[PDB]
Formats: C-alpha cells, sequence, structure tokens
C-alpha cells in the first residue's frame, strides 16, 4: 500500500505544479530536471517514508509515467519476453520460453490505457480512435502492434504486442534434432549454392519459414537478394539484400498493395534471386515468371501436403488469376520452371521432419512425373511412444542437376555426399 | 575529414542568409553567384582550414545541395557505370564491367534521399508518396528510374537507376547473336514490307521495343508513318515520320492526354500506318479499330508471356473500355485485324530469343483457331551451361496471310521462306 | 466471411467453432459452398470443397442432436463422411412422443484419433465410445 500510495499522493504535486497540457513547453530535457527538482520538493513538502534512493526510484517513475510508457518500460526491456498482450487494465499476461504467463501489473483505468496505446502507436504515423477502431502497425524498433477499440471490444480496447525473435535454428541445430539427415544437410548445401528453384511446401506449422531461412544461408554475398515477406520473418547474414513488405487496406480498398505487384515490381530491380514469403494468391505465376526468366536461384513456401499436392496447388494458383490459360501450357512451365521441391510435414509425436526431397522428371502425356532422392520411411513406435523412421535414398546416381553441380565447382562434394548414401 | 562539420555550418550559415524558402528567386545563375560570393564570405568569417581548392569543393557541395540531385550528383556522370543501385541510404552499389561492386559514397539521412528520388520522379512529372509508393518511369535522357518507398521498403527507400548503352541493333546483330537464324527469319525481311498487321508481345527486358525498331526500319520512306510512344524511345531513319508523346496530368490533375487520346486523333491525319509505342489499357480497343478500318499496317508492342496469354490479354484491355461485346466478336476483330503475333522471352539463362512467329487463323465459336507458323523448342543445356534450343518451320506453303499478302507479289518468298526450311 | 474463419481453422488456429442452419450434412456443406463463393473470390467449386474439407472435422448436426458425423475426404463432387451417432425413429407413444434411439453407429477410429492420442484421451473414447457398441 504505501509502495504505491507514496506514488499517488507525490503525482498531484508534479500534475500541479506543471500540468501535462504543457507538453512542448519545457520538454523532455528540461523535463528531467524539472521532474527531478519537483519530486524533492514533494518529499520535503509532504513527509515521504520512501529513503534517497527510493526518491530516485519515484523519479524515474514520474519520468516513465509522464514521458515514457510507464507500465509496460520494463517489460519491453527484457529480451526473454517475446509477446506483451493487454486485454484490459489489471489484467496483462506475457510470453516467456513458449507457454503464456499472468502478471502482476496494474494499468489505472481505460482511459489510461487509450493514452498509452495511442501515444505508442503514433510513431509511424497511426491513429487510433472510436471513429477509427483497429489499428495494426510495425514499429521501427521491429516489432508488431495492433490495437482495438471500444465499439468493437465489449470488456474494452485490446492491445498486442509482438517481438523479432533473433534465434533462429541453424542447419546444425536441424541435424542435431534428427529432422534431416546428415547426408540429407550437405546435399541441402549443395542444392543451395546450386542455384536451383527450390519449391518448400508442407502443412501448417511444419517448419517451413525456418527451413527456407537455413537454405537462405548459402547464397554467396556477391547475388542482389529481394524478398518479398508478409510478416518480415527471415533475416540473411548476406551483405546485399532489399527486404519489402505488402500493405493490407487501411480502409475500405484502398491503399492495397497485394504481394503480386510486389513481385511484379521486383522483376524490374535488377535482382540476382527473389524470395517470397508465403505464395498464396494468383502472384504464384509471377513468381513462375521470375524463376523462368533468368532468375535461377527463386525460392519460395507454400501451403500443401505431398509435393503432387503442391504442384496441384500452384496449378489452382494460376487458374485463379482468369489469365485464360490452357491447362496443358501451365503444366509445361511448372515443369520448365520448378526444379527442386522440399517436402516438411510434423508428425503425430509433434516432431518435424523432411519427408521428401524430390525434383521434377518432366511431363510424359498429360501427367507430371517425379523422382525422389530422400524420403523418410517410418517404422513404428519406441517405448514410449515417438515416431520412429529413417530416410533413405532412391539409388540415383547424378540427380537431374549434376551439370549445375559440375558448372559451379561442387560436382566433387555433391558426387561424395551421393555416394556416401550407401551406407 | 573535418570538411564534414566546417561545410555543415558553411550550409547553416548560407541557409539562415540565403535559406531555400525565397524559392522563385535568385534562379540557376543568380542561386550560383550568390551561393559562391556566401561561401567566399563565410570562408573568410567562419574558421575552415580548407584551401582555395577544397573552398572551391565546398561552394560546389553547397550548390549540388541548394539545386542538385544530392551525393548522387557525380555517380549519374562517370564514364562506364552500367547500374547504379541504392538499397537503403548507406549500401549504394555501382555496376562495372558486367560484376556489381560496393562503393564508400554514403547519403546524410533517409529523408534526403527520399526528397532526392521525390525531385529525380519529377523530371517526369510523376510522383511518389506514402498514398503510392511505388515509381517506375523512363527519364528523358534515356535512363531507367524506379523507386520504392519506406511504407512498403524496409531498410528505407530503395532505388535503382539502370542506364542505356549507345544504340539499338541491327537485324544484322540479331542474326548474329543468334536470335534467329535467316532461314526461318525470312519472313521477319517480308513482313518489313508486306504491310500486315503485326503484335510484338514479350515481358519486361525481352527486348520487344528493339525488335519493333528493327522490324519498321524495312518501311519504304514513301509511307507516312505516326508513332506513338510514352517516351521517346524509337528512332526511324525514315523521312516522312511523325513523332508524338504523351503528357500526364499536371499539378493539379488535370491536362492529361493518354494513348487513346492520341490514337483517336491519329485517326483523323490521314496516316498511312500506325506504330504504338506500348498497348497498356483502353487504347487497344482503338489501335485495332484502326487496323480494321483501312489503316492496315499498324504495330503495337504489349506485355504477356504466351501468345493465347497476349490474345486473353487484350482481350481484358479492351473489355475495360466496357462497350459490351462477346469474347468471340472481340477474338473475331483480332483474327481480321491482327495477322502476326510474334513473341519475345528471356530462357532460363538469360539471353534473348524469338519464342515464336505466329500467325492468327479463324474461330470456331468462343475459342480460337491459331496456326503456329513457327515454334522453339530447347533441348537442354550446353557443356558451358548457356541453354540450347532450335526453331523449327512447323510447314505450311500456303498460310492464312497467303491470300492477303499475294498483291505486292511476295507469295514466291513466302513459299521460299516456307517450303526452303521445311526440314 | 465464413472464409475467414476457415481460413482460421486451418491456419494454424486449431479448435474453431462456427454455427449455421443447414439440414443435413450435404445441405451445410452445400450452404459453406454457397456463401464462399458468395464472397466474390471465384475459386473454382472444388477447391471450395477441399478448403472446407481441410476446416471440417466434426459436424453435430442438430437439425435433439439428431447426428454426429465427420468427413473422411473427396473423390470429386462427392464429399465422403461418415457417422459417429444417428438418431433414428422407431415409432410414436400414446401421448404422441415421437419414440426412438441413438446409436453410437460403431466405427471405433473416427477421424479426431491422433489428436485424442496427442492429447492423451485415447482410453476416454476407448471408455465411451466402444463401450457404447456393447
Ligand atoms: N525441426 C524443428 N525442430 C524443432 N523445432 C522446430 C523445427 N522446425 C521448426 N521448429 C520450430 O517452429 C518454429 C518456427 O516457425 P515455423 O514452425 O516454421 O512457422 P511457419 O512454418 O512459418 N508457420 P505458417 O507459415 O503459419 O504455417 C519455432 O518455434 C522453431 O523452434
Ligand atoms: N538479340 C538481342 N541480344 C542482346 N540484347 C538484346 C537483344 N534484343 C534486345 N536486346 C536488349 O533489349 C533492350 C531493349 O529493351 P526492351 O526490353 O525492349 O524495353 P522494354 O522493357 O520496354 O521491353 C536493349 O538494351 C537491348 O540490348
Ligand atoms: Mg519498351
Amino acid at each position: 500500500d504505501y509502495y504505491h500510495a507514496t506514488k499517488t499522493t507525490i503525482f498531484n504535486a508534479l500534475l500541479n505544479t506543471i500540468d501535462l497540457s504543457q507538453l512542448a513547453q519545457l520538454d523532455l530535457k528540461q523535463a528531467g530536471e524539472e521532474i527531478r527538482d519537483i519530486v524533492a520538493e514533494l518529499v520535503a513538502i509532504k513527509n515521504v517514508s520512501m529513503s534517497v534512493a527510493e526518491q530516485e526510484h519515484l523519479v524515474q517513475d514520474i519520468i516513465n509515467d509522464v514521458l515514457g510508457y510507464g507500465p509496460l518500460e520494463p517489460l519491453l526491456a527484457r529480451d526473454d519476453i517475446a509477446d506483451i498482450m493487454v486485454n484490459g487494465a489489471h489484467r496483462v499476461f506475457i510470453e516467456v520460453g513458449g507457454k503464456v504467463q499472468l502478471t502482476n501489473v496494474r494499468f489505472r483505468d481505460n482511459l489510461q490505457l487509450m493514452n498509452i496505446c495511442q501515444r505508442i502507436v503514433s510513431q509511424v504515423g497511426r491513429r487510433v480512435d472510436e471513429s477509427s477502431p483497429i489499428c495494426d502497425a510495425r514499429l521501427p524498433d521491429g516489432s508488431r502492434v495492433n490495437v482495438i477499440a471500444p465499439p468493437l471490444a465489449l470488456d474494452g480496447p485490446t492491445l498486442t504486442i509482438r517481438k523479432f525473435k533473433k534465434d533462429k535454428l541453424t542447419m546444425k541445430n536441424l541435424v542435431e534434432f534428427a529432422s534431416i539427415s546428415p547426408e540429407g544437410a550437405r546435399v541441402l548445401g549443395v542444392i543451395g549454392a546450386c542455384r536451383c528453384n527450390l519449391v518448400i511446401s508442407g502443412g501448417t506449422g511444419s517448419g517451413k519459414t525456418t527451413l527456407l531461412n537455413t537454405m537462405t544461408a548459402f547464397i554467396d554475398p556477391t547475388e542482389r537478394v529481394v524478398t518479398c515477406e508478409d510478416a518480415a520473418e527471415l533475416q540473411l547474414q548476406q551483405p546485399h539484400v532489399v527486404r519489402l513488405e505488402t500493405r493490407p487496406p487501411n480502409l475500405e480498398g484502398s491503399g492495397a498493395v497485394t504481394m503480386r505487384d510486389l513481385v511484379k515490381n521486383c522483376l524490374r530491380m535488377r535482382p540476382e534471386r527473389i524470395i517470397v514469403g508465403e505464395v498464396r494468391g494468383p502472384e504464384a505465376f509471377d513468381l513462375l515468371q521470375a524463376m523462368n526468366t533468368g532468375h535461377d536461384g527463386s525460392m519460395g513456401t507454400l501451403h500443401a501436403n505431398s509435393p503432387r499436392e503442391a504442384i496441384s496447388r500452384i496449378e489452382s494458383m494460376i487458374t485463379m488469376g482468369g489469365y485464360g490459360l490452357p491447362s496443358k501450357t501451365i503444366k509445361e512451365m511448372i515443369v520448365g520452371s520448378v526444379d527442386v521441391i522440399i517436402q516438411a510435414a510434423r508428425l503425430r509425436d509433434g516432431s518435424r521432419r523432411i519427408t521428401h526431397i524430390t525434383e521434377v522428371v518432366g511431363l510424359e502425356g498429360d501427367v507430371i512425373v517425379t523422382q525422389d532422392l530422400f524420403v523418410y520411411e517410418i517404422t513404428g513406435e519406441d517405448e514410449h511412444g515417438k515416431v520412429v523412421g529413417k530416410h533413405r535414398s532412391t539409388g540415383i546416381a547424378r540427380p537431374r542437376f549434376w551439370d549445375r553441380a559440375r558448372y559451379y565447382g561442387l560436382e566433387r562434394e555433391l558426387a561424395e555426399a551421393l555416394d556416401a548414401a550407401e551406407a
């Protein structure tokens, strides 16, 4: 009570001596000294029990409450926190290490929630109020912010904050987690710099984005890479990258910049390879054009269960655009475009596996045929109950892209990895 | 070294005295004289250790700041810099000798780069802002400019200035670069004077404009040709040719003269054959009508990848007009108005090709019939990786345009081309 | 708008529940297809049905809770749909009540066996659904 009552009583002196309406006059620079003196004046005039160190702590608390973000100032500094969800004034949760835990932190009222939300979302020109209910933005620090207003939220306005993860699983980690055999890792390392146009496929939450990020690390630093994402998840260690992001309609169908527009624009920036975040709409067609007109090295991630279904989904996405194409021409384009297809699924035990590393043999008649280089076969469950299985080659000595490895000087490594497959 | 602080002080002094807010006064020559005098006075007063040459260079920097393109001023005016890329505001790259490389040049802040881009795109009366972040322009001097704004780009505004080298290629050069061989290309020379409709189709950077320039130099001087372009690109050497160019909306969003406004007028200038630079939207319709009603021998470069896709694109472009004709009627208009639909596309390696010399025959309802006088197939890759393919005369001694081209007596060379290379 | 919900039910947000007004499971799926097509997205009906299969696992068809049914897959326009609980009518009572019974169809492994095993509830399924047959 005292640790809160002292502040509740002291804040009145600071508010009355210089009202918040005086903002921009004696700003942060002068405001720091103003608060440092006003807190001391209030402590001297009004008896206080907190110590001198406690006096400085309360001065800093006043600074945070007046200028800073107040309640959320400590949380935003902790690196072990990923999400900060509010949903109210006294009921605030956080996420540390996957799980979600409630916290003992309290606002003052709903009006303070609105104040903090507006003062934090204004940093990127957004404005949310009773007339504008919803707000969604990407702050400069590298975080996502979302806010919902009263008229819709019966319980009251809600706030949601995220973070940009900086510890992503490297290829060595995936090797440790036994999701891809070391021979598979060697073959993937060959493919990465081999400039093959891979297309990652897998079910929801099967490890697609992480696998794509791991693959991107094999790019030589002397190439322009332009990434078209919707959530800004990837991070590359190359010295030359042009990160792009779409924009949803901020009003009733105005200002939309669909991923198709970004992919189409990238064709003119002279990229060396286009990397897409998630191919959902008709943009697939444009991406295939990029995969065809001398940008060997592109990558993508769709949502399919098996590579055959990945091909079917690509055809469906192309047809969705309504270009009036004949199906056989689409199949020819896909056959000439996609060189590799990596399948990433998750099993009933919660683990993640790379079921297939497939290549496209071509088109025979009216059917698309494929060859395989690694297949994850299940055999049973161990005593505990975890899934049990292992990979294997299909006796294919020189892949359909061996000449590429010869061209780029990776013939020896690929030959050793594939010959070592017989182990 | 220390020139940065001294230059900042000099710029501040000049702005305080000769402020940029006095625009419309102290014009170019007056601005230069005033800046020189002010910089000399400041060097006399402001403590600067720079020498006389250093003072002159500081004056030049002041001039660039006041009325220049910013630190890019020396970048654009060098000898053999093919491409100039700006990824953000600190990592400007340049391409030399067919390979990229970093440059120590760097800007002052993202805002200055944004202003510089918004000014460079001003030469063509176009605007880039937060409500329209993508800009693609052809500078009058001939270079190509692309700009993306912070709302989409994450690392700051992204800029790409790709200059174009000297004078285009003749048909002889196109035969030298294996683009097409005479035995299957003689139809190009035949149509160079056969005066039949033609529509070049291709993808970005596929060389459509150069193909048109090569295929229009055959037209004999006696004919009156009216060329319509978004910006000066073609350099025909015939004696009787009329050139035009559109005007985008002015400062107040008025005075726009779109391609339709020019083609509809050219319909009443007694032209013998129109040459449209690039077809984008409704103008297509008018051009087709021009080809249908007397003005036989037109040309127009659209944007597509496959001839069927090109025809569907034309259909959609006309549908944008809002007349209410069926697909079959518009396809018949194409058949009787479009004779040859060439295709130009880059292969998986990049080198230019001519994948089609196609002709339109007729209709069988809502489905078009399209003979393919020529096609282009790909065998695989070469020892060094570059693609290997073959054009082949599909074989038609008497094509659809046999009758349409019988007047000039050109069925002779038509039979020669389509029989001397039938196998 | 169901589309968004159906997108939620597939794109990682497991455990979404919707409420519509349709008589039979075929009628429910037909209504879902019509609603999806109503949005102007123009998705071919085949892909809409595939999305419906992906997003729908359990149908509590009240019509009483007359039906509890689940999807099995697709083979074309046909939407393979089996049953878990069926309510049948046998006659009428002197007071006029509709006399019937509610049968656990009999199949032991519904489509959601894997989820139940993951969360540690297959034993409950055996204790309830397998014992219901006997
Ligand atoms: N092989 C793996 N072993 C362990 N954890 C993994 C593995 N692959 C991915 N993860 C975890 O999965 C998360 C990475 O995001 P991911 O699961 O790939 O999202 P996503 O596939 O982009 N989802 P969506 O695009 O919405 O379907 C992290 O928590 C990783 O630790
Ligand atoms: N056969 C060819 N060989 C090499 N370069 C070519 C060939 N044909 C065209 N080009 C190149 O294409 C460019 C022409 O640009 P183009 O793609 O026609 O502009 P647009 O983007 O408007 O289509 C020229 O710079 C030229 O060097
Ligand atoms: Mg052009």
